[PDB]
């Protein structure tokens, strides 16, 4: 009783070609499940990571290029904009002819780039101050330097917005890089050379005189500034407790508890905060409430700042925006990035311009692009089947609450509470197809010119930032999706207490109404449990049914969670990762994702078990000597057939909240008794340790 459908033939062939049945599943299940993929595939030059998951994202791009590249008479305005933005984006000759000019037009208006100016002090240092300068970059261009102010949702009341202050992101991927030795040396060297190179082009294009030594002089000074700011930022592992993280102040407290002396002042938080909010005609009292994520960093900032010029400061501040612009300029500007992105990413070339451009438009017009994607590529009934799967898996989670010995009764009850309260977002929002007005109106204020890509993307930064800040006194809309449809991913929002599964992830190998349920439950089913479980991981457990940051745990149950979850900190902490040169994974920074994998997979199996009990076994797949319990786990693993470039592995072992795909397979299956029953694994086989972690 082999299935011999078209769709069964496709499924089986993919499973076969990926796997290496030469390998004992119980010795190394990633090798087993993925061995044939590993043999046949080399990472593309434009890829920092490649794998089945990334391939889906490459395939989604092909769809986007098809729906963006050809004007259609009936196209509503919203989509004409997307396509026009697309067209402005793929015209390189237009862009190459403008050189850097579009940036030079731009410089004066963020207070300059001193290293690339004459008499910066005469021109600006007058007008200059750090209030005014940090605030420009932030409110006009959304670039967050020195101090990150951001209108956001309020962790303690999910219907409101607040102003946040947090530590900024850095020009290198993580604070660790600023060690600048060993595995980090090239990066630091490439980074400053890239500074240097960009500032030389501008001086040249300005026809200014070029003194290499002073360039190095000033760009090294920028680096040692950023080094200090790096050392002053808190680690991820010390940022992971949302109750620790949430400290609400008035500007008043802030001004009196977190003083800064920049240049010679010192710093007017009130002034700073109004230069930003001013940008949207809103008024801020020194009595305004602010959520402060990074108190210690602010503290630490004081002595640092007092030590550098306005020139030094602005040289870092402007470069952190310029950084991001130069690949939207001509080829010579493009080129100066070459060695820096190689150092961070290991890639030797830019991705295709049409793909970059397809993704950028998706980024900036996600509902419009998403309408098109769904029309071309998304069936419409996938989404009913997924709705029902989500009901199944949510029920299973609830069930398991009874068999979990490390919570107390009341705590279980609240856990069921919060779970009943999860609200699910599947595929796309019908609005974006049925309601033309609403889609046109989201982009009303935008007007693109097909020969001015750089103007266009400037405008999108302004619009974006205008939008966000004006939410301050507005409620949160509970209609709002937190992802477009044309995205290969899924999401949990603890503020919305909501799970989202875009059209883009609802395809093989994760999902098809035509593929075997075993494949479904091991793919998208595992994914739905992942997302649910995040509501109850080491961040999400802190948020309640309404998305509010408030404790609903007993001290005992909370402490047991920490204890149970500690097992995963150690297990994963202990993997060493060849591609990153033998470093251990960070067990703390991945914990949330690892909890979500182990809970999510177990949930999904039990939901497959529950399915088979009710509907009976499935017909087997042709060409494969495996039953469906076995297939369930095959497919789980094959989602993550993939590899990394060493450079990116070094980047990602610090920056990714996920474990690398291979250790996710191995991580979770070692903790799963079901798996080892599937493949008759000996006690103490590599895949089957006697000691096993469990939380959800
Ligand atoms: S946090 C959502 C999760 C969704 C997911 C869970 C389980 C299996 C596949 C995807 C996920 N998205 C990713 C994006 N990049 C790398 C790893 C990722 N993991
Ligand atoms: C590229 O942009 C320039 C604008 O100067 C235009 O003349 C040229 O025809 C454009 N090419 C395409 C294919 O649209
Ligand atoms: C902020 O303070 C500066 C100091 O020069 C002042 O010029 C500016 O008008 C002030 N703006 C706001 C929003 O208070
Ligand atoms: C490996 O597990 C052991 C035993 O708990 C633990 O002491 C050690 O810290 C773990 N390794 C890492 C790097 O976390
Ligand atoms: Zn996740």
């Amino acid at each position: 009783g082999i299935c011999k459908s078209s769709d069964c033939i496709k499924s089986a062939a993919r499973l076969i070609q990926n796997m290496d049945a030469t390998t004992e599943p119980c010795t190394d299940f990633f090798k087993y499940a993925c061995g044939g993929w590993l043999k046949r595939n080399v990472i593309p030059e434009t890829s920092s990571r490649y794998g089945n998951f990334d391939i889906l994202r490459d395939e989604l791009e092909v769809v986007l290029k098809d729906v963006l590249q050809e004007p259609k008479t009936e196209d509503i305005v919203a989509v004409q904009k997307a396509k026009a933005l697309y067209r402005s984006c793929i015209n390189e000759s237009a862009i190459d002819s403008r050189g850097g000019e579009p940036l030079l037009k731009l410089l004066p208006d963020i207070y300059g780039w001193p290293v690339a100016t004459e008499n910066w002090e005469q021109k600006y240092g007058a007008s200059w101050t750090a209030e005014k300068a940090i605030a420009q970059l932030n409110s006009k261009y959304g670039k967050k330097v020195l101090i990150n102010l951001f209108v956001g949702t309020d962790d303690k009341n999910s219907v409101n917005h607040v102003i946040h202050i947090d530590q900024p992101r850095l020009g290198l991927p993580s604070r660790d890089y600023y060690e600048c030795t060993g595995i980090y040396k090239e990066a630091c060297t490439a980074y400053v050379d890239f500074m240097i190179s960009v500032a030389r082009l501008i001086r040249q294009e300005e026809r200014l005189p070029i003194d290499e030594n002073q360039l190095a002089l000033e760009m090294n000074k920028v680096m040692e500034l950023e080094k200090e700011i790096a050392n002053a930022t808190a680690k991820p592992e010390d940022r992971n407790d949302p109750m620790l993280l949430y400290n609400k102040m008035t500007l008043a407290q802030i001004q009196n508890n977190f003083s800064l002396e920049i240049n010679g002042k010192p710093f007017s938080w009130l002034n700073f905060t109004n230069e930003i909010m001013s940008t949207v005609n809103i008024s801020i009292t020194n009595e305004e409430d602010v959520v402060v994520y990074a108190p210690e960093y602010l503290t630490k900032l004081k002595p640092i700042l007092t030590k550098y010029s306005a020139r030094d400061l602005q040289n870092l501040m402007s470069w952190r925006f310029i950084m991001d612009l130069v690949s939207s300029l001509s080829r010579t500007y493009k080129e100066s990035r070459n060695a820096f992105r190689k150092a961070l990413y290991g890639t030797t070339s830019e991705t295709a311009t049409w793909r970059r451009c397809a993704n950028y438009v998706n980024g900036n017009m996600e509902n419009a692009v998403g309408r098109l994607y769904v029309e071309a590529a998304f069936a419409g009934e996938s989404k009913h089947v997924v709705e029902d799967l989500i009901a199944q898996i949510r029920e299973v989670f609830i069930q398991t609450l009874d068999d979990l010995t490390w919570m107390d009764a009341e705590t279980k009850k609240r856990a069921e509470e919060k779970a009943l309260a999860i609200k699910e977002r599947i595929g796309y929002p019908d609005d974006i197809v049925s309601n033309d007005n609403k889609l046109n109106n989201e982009y009303l204020e935008l007007n693109y010119k097909e020969d001015e890509y750089f103007e266009n993307i400037i405008q999108n930064l302004k619009f974006s930032q205008s939008k966000q800040l004006k939410k301050l006194r507005e409620k949160v809309d509970k209609d709002e999706w937190i992802s477009g449809a044309a995205v290969v991913n899924a999401f949990y929002s603890s503020g919305r207490n909501q799970i989202v599964f875009p059209a883009g992830i609802l395809q093989p190998p994760f999902f098809s109404a035509q593929q075997s349920n075993s494949l479904n439950y091991g793919g998208i089913g595992m994914v739905i449990g992942h997302e649910i479980t995040h509501g109850f991981d080491d961040n999400g457990r802190n948020f309640n049914k309404d998305g509010d940051l408030v404790d609903w745990w007993t001290q005992q149950s909370a402490s047991n969670f920490k204890e149970q979850s500690q097992c995963m900190v150690y297990q994963y902490g202990n993997f060493s990762w060849d591609l990153a040169g033998g470093q251990h994974l960070n067990g703390i920074n991945t914990l949330g994702e690892n909890i979500a994998d182990n809970g999510g997979l177990g949930q999904a199996y039990r939901a497959y078990q529950n399915y088979i009990k009710k509907n009976g076994e499935e017909k087997l797949l042709p060409g494969l000597d495996l039953n469906h319990k076995q297939l369930f786990f095959l497919n789980f693993a094959q989602v993550w057939c993939g590899t990394y470039r060493p450079e990116y592995a070094v980047n990602s072992i610090k920056t990714d909240v996920h474990s690398p795909g291979n250790f996710r397979i191995i991580g979770t299956l070692q903790n799963s008794a079901e798996f080892s029953e599937a493949f008759h694994c000996r006690k103490n086989s590599y895949m089957n340790p006697e000691k096993k972690c469990r939380v959800w």
